[PDB]
């Protein structure tokens, strides 16, 4: 027998739960979980067909494609409103939530080691057959709403629309046609196979992924619940709520889910989120100033003049002056030599 | 709460954007964030084959080889040009770009999840076969328009040149070919089958690459944007794109679409890349009579008649005479420098 | 001019593959901003 030690200052955490814990504002940073969940989004067809989406073709042809909502999982999102940090300042150092780890997850296995209510039947005397047929897990969340950039191949593909799929077809669609560049402002709309982040378009979002090729590939699951992850970057600064309104993203292609006829069927499921907050300080630039410019711009129309700057141009003219130069050579430099022989 | 909290003194963007920016001034470390991206070259047949392509033979013989370009993806190049430090520069220590940061992506894959148009009917009232293989994502990246390296089996083979493969077809032009030695100095001309570093001059360019072989061989990606790869070493160094032009380099064989026939035919993608770029420093590294010799001589004549250079020399004797000193009893000496001290040696 | 030289794609005015440089040097006292705005041709549409 020997002595016991210790609890500690605790960094208070009598708020607790779900969807409650918003509803305030609390000394200084105080920091917080949060635990939700999103649900799937396959473009299902049904309710049976839940967390999954519509068996497939095997094949149509480039030419033709054009499929319905019901096999195309379109992004889960949800966009998530915070309370402040942020309401009756001008300026100074202003807060924008740096909310510091979360867990979330692909939420449902267990069940799907069923192929004994069959799945579809592997073969011999051998039971039925798992889900799998490739499969991604991948998330992205942050802090904006999420520019995509769509990529088909064959844009001679077709699809519907609210199945908001990579807009403008060209060959160069196919490798990207600089368009079907999109933002995540719609639980499920973006067809995931459909959109591809416009992603360096979106640093304040972090998406990790892996598409996961082979052609059935086995999958693994790994709930040794203590892998922590933290929302920050190499200043330690992750994705910011500046918005305290969120931007959440995920696919998490569960595999295919092998309908009994060999008709697979993606399963896809639902996300968790297990949020670990904190309320981050930056520096106002919202100011008045910013309003009154906003103010000036309503308060106009918008008349159509003439386009000469940018792609429009019939405005000649962008360069710096600068404070008394003393006297160069002169004053027309190639600061990129052109080489062509050279 | 929200809070004057002490907002960190980030550094500072100035302004961002394409390449309007490179124009600008000076600002000593100066650096950088490139978001570029290449669009493949797989001897794209089509616009359809765009970034894919052309389909493959199967079972054959070197003897049996032809190529044609469709089929051929070379790797993918640009000199990229890049500022001038030293448009002025006119100081003693010289600036030069050492290169920093790459997170580099090969991008936007996700049509490919077409298990229909086309994806050969694997059976069962499921799908296709799309895409996959073997595939490799490479690239290279480089200071230098580079040391390739060719590469061929094969020279019983029928091969073309835009596509430009690397020449030579000894034996051993199916092992190392120390003559198969080229350089990249040209976009989709160096098949890539064809081709390899020449790893040994290969100093000044970076290249990772991990090919990927095998018969469908899974794609996992990782889709951090979080956590890039470093172009320093332990001398802090990449490629040296001393080039303020930008050596580029690239291969990425997403594997195979199997038509509906198996018309199995490389399917590429674009690369995306993302880059740190800052402003190193150094001395001289070479001299004024090595360059001199340029101008001068260069916006000129030559004079040359009846032979004397080289060694067609009505040219007679090269010596060394120096000094006055007392007497050396022998002195129609044969004078010497073994190099490093005189070699004093005759027959008398 | 001594250099050597090849072809490639063209990666930098019009036709760029490229996408962007972000100019950095110096330092600021963490805005709020997560971008940069400036003209109100910028910031307004």
């Amino acid at each position: 027998p020997k002595k016991p030690k210790e609890p500690v200052q605790v960094p208070k955490l009598l708020i607790k739960g779900g969807v409650e814990v918003l509803e305030v504002k609390t000394g200084v940073d105080a920091i917080t979980e949060v635990e939700c969940f999103l649900n799937p989004e396959m473009g299902d067809p049904d309710e049976n067909l839940r967390g999954f989406s519509l068996k497939l073709s095997a094949e149509n042809d480039f030419s033709s494609d054009s499929p319905e909502r019901k096999m195309l999982p379109c992004y889960s999102t949800a966009r998530i409103p915070l309370p402040n940090l942020n309401e009756d300042l001008t300026c100074g150092n202003l807060l924008m939530w740096e909310a510091v780890t979360v867990q979330t997850e692909v939420i449902g296995i267990t069940s799907m080691l069923n192929l004994h209510a069959g799945s579809q039947k592997v073969h011999e005397h051998g039971g039925g057959k798992p889900i799998q047929g490739s499969n991604f897990h991948f998330f992205a969340v942050g802090g904006e709403p999420l520019e995509m950039q769509g990529v088909l191949m064959n844009y001679r593909s077709k699809y519907p629309d609210g199945t908001i799929t990579p807009k403008n077809p060209t060959a160069q669609s196919q490798v990207m046609n600089t368009d079907h560049k999109a933002y995540l402002d719609k639980n499920n709309a973006y067809p995931v196979e459909c959109w591809v982040p416009d992603p360096s378009r979106n640093e304040n979002a972090r998406y990790f992924g892996t598409f996961t090729g082979g052609e059935n590939v086995p999958p693994v699951l790994h709930v040794t619940n203590t892998a922590t992850t933290v929302l920050l970057d190499e200043q330690g600064v992750g994705p910011l709520c500046k918005a305290d309104s969120l931007y959440v993203s995920a696919a998490d292609i569960c595999g295919l889910f092998t309908n009994s006829s060999g008709t697979q069927q993606w399963r896809g499921l639902a996300r968790y989120f297990k949020i670990r907050l904190r309320k981050r300080s930056v520096k106002n630039p919202y100011p008045i100033s910013f309003l009154l410019s906003d103010l000036i711009n309503r308060r106009t129309q918008r008349v159509d003049g003439q386009p000469m700057y940018g792609m429009e141009s019939q405005v000649e003219e962008v360069r710096v002056f600068d404070g008394t130069e003393r006297l160069p050579g002169d004053p027309d430099m190639i600061r990129y030599i052109d080489k062509q022989g050279q």
